[PDB]
């Protein structure tokens, strides 16, 4: 029923590869046909194509993620909360969104929803 | 309409509801006819009778849970991490578990699930 050691390993890979900026690559993480939401209720992407539109927007911004608490691995489950290291005019800010993959068919995400609070951010300078 | 504030300040009565152990309470809280899921197992139950049922052949253990992060309230859906106290007759342990259910600004909750895991719990003296 899925292993937190391949999922958490899989959201381990994919965050390296996603400071790495590996869109292809991030995208073969996951199916082609699967949808992403970030951040939530934000219009989610689907498909290799929208997932790099997405992606991609996101990568836009130079941000540097990094795992400040732990992966939530279950049932075919992966929840598991990082940081954002992003800073704009002048404007130092870090997130700590939670990323939530649901795993199919046996291991792979086709499915990919965030979850972002208001007082998930930290400002500062 | 929806905001994290009303959300999150939700979240934290039914916690309170949780640790009070009040299944017609916690039960009041959310639909009649809602959903629990948690924790995990794909296997979730709807209405007050295998809610209350679960919630019950849950709080049956003498646990205090209460959070120690913070609530993410997005997608219309409340999602915090809270923590678990239990006592395994001489021996102590502690979980981590994930709260994640959707519901209207208000405490309309229909849908809840959680996800917990093995790396969630930390056992102990």
């Amino acid at each position: 029923m899925n292993t937190p050691e391949h999922m958490t390993a899989v959201v381990q890979r994919y965050v390296a590869a996603l400071n790495a900026g590996d869109l292809d690559g991030i995208v073969a993480l996951f199916a082609d046909d699967a949808t992403v939401e970030d951040p939530v209720g934000s219009e989610p992407r689907s498909g290799t194509a929208a997932i790099r539109e997405f992606y991609a927007n996101s990568l836009k911004l130079p941000l540097a993620v990094e795992l400040t608490q732990e992966v939530r691995a279950v049932a075919n489950e992966a929840a598991f909360a990082f940081t954002v290291s992003f800073e704009y005019q002048g404007r130092k800010t870090v997130v700590a969104p939670i990323d939530h993959f649901r795993f199919n068919g046996a291991g792979k995400v086709v499915s990919m929803r965030a979850l972002f609070g208001e007082k998930n951010i930290h400002a500062g300078a």
